[PDB]
């Protein structure tokens, strides 16, 4: 499924960004009803950051995250969560330090087939300065789905299931990709050294390698694009073109490496497994995942009133439950377009395989009727429109 090889960046011879926080529960907070408490952080960079989720102010232990992942912009997102039973008495919240931070951050708990198909392997490497090799973090993607992944950290080192229709493959399969994924840790161990060398960076400091591949089909399931994309230490370093044949390179170390990479014909071997293979493995897990991964859950949405005054009142639309992740939530007045005093939430997984999100309208007490909250969803044959 993933490529077979990678090359290292060279022949033989740092952005800084804080975490957004959401807190919330997967499911309504019922008092008596097991739920489970999010912490979600994204947009952050560097990697490495400290989450703890709080009851009445104290550490709770038995807290899990998912697998380091990023988005577009090569900033990271993670999901710290816990199961918990919601009590009236009890307080909840999430404590985040980050080296952006000059001191914790406390939020607290307040309480038919998709249209087109994708797949995505994402490849974080963190050097530790002192002592050992890369920490090293790969995970895959089809459509909004972690279905596997590989943590240098963990004990198995293998290529591990996330999704229950990945685990048909056989051994060839856990082999193949836990061969593949350790030969990429090692490109990038080699990658850190040598960018160190290139920009003079003291030994003394970590530093980041982040990669990218995938490809997207349409509603056809047949090829659409194909993506191929490195950065370091959070910045945009060497991205294969829309064409699959050509590299745009940043500065003059992936100028280098671009040369390297056309000498030895890296973008033709990538075109044939962006536009094949990729699209092949693709379609294989679409078919196997059929049950989920071609089941698009329409957004289950309500409202909620808030009055912070006696003249003013919040209306929240809620977007809940809903897959993809893909989803746009507008609001109207009076039958028009209202931007204006409005609030929209960055998406935010459930942890159940569903996404999240809400959008905000403060507006005149007594006037929420004019008010409409717009949702446009692929699930949905038409959009939603509510009103309070």
């Amino acid at each position: 499924s993933m490529p077979e090889l990678s090359l290292t960046l060279f022949d033989e011879p740092s952005i800084q960004r804080t975490p957004k926080i959401q807190v919330y529960s997967r499911h309504p907070a019922e008092n008596g009803k097991s739920n489970f408490l999010n912490c979600y952080v994204s947009g952050f960079h560097p990697s490495d950051i400290e989450v703890d989720l709080l009851k009445n102010g104290e550490r709770i232990e038995k807290v899990e995250h998912s697998d380091l992942s990023f988005s577009k912009d090569w900033s990271f997102y993670l999901l710290y969560y816990t199961e918990f039973t919601p009590t009236e008495k009890d307080e909840y919240a999430c404590r985040v330090n980050h080296v952006t931070l000059s001191q914790p951050k406390i939020v607290k708990w307040d309480r038919g087939d998709l249209g087109s198909h994708s797949m995505r392997y994402f490849f974080t490497s963190v050097s530790r300065p002192g002592r050992g090799e890369p920490r090293f973090i790969a995970v895959g993607y089809v459509d909004d789905t972690q279905f596997v992944r590989f943590d240098s950290d963990a004990a198995s080192q293998r290529m591990e299931p996330r999704a229950p229709w990945i685990e048909q493959e056989g051994p060839e399969y856990w082999d193949g990709e836990t061969r593949k994924v350790k030969a990429h840790s090692q490109t990038h161990r080699v990658d850190l050294g040598t960018l160190r060398g290139y920009y003079n960076q003291s030994e003394a400091g970590s530093h980041t390698v982040q990669r990218m591949y995938g490809c997207d089909v349409g509603s056809d399931w047949r090829f659409l694009r194909g993506y191929h994309q490195y950065a370091y230490d959070g910045k945009d370093y060497i991205a294969l073109k829309e064409d699959l044949r050509s590299w745009t390179a940043a500065d003059m170390a992936a100028q280098t490496t671009k040369h390297k990479w056309e000498a030895a014909h890296v973008a033709e071997q990538l075109r044939a497994y962006l536009e094949g293979t990729c699209v092949e493995w693709l379609r294989r897990y679409l078919e196997n995942g059929k049950e989920t991964l071609q089941r698009t859950d329409a957004p289950k949405t309500h409202m909620t009133h808030h009055a912070v005054s006696d003249h003013e009142a919040t209306l929240r639309c809620w977007a809940l439950s809903f897959y993809p992740a893909e989803i746009t939530l507008t609001w109207q007045r009076d039958g028009e377009d209202q931007t204006q005093d409005t609030e929209l939430v960055e998406t935010r997984p459930a942890g159940d395989g569903t996404f999240q999100k809400w959008a905000a309208v403060v507006v005149p007490s007594g006037q929420e009727q004019r008010y409409t909250c717009h949702v446009q969803h692929e699930g949905l044959p038409k959009p939603l429109t509510l009103r309070w």
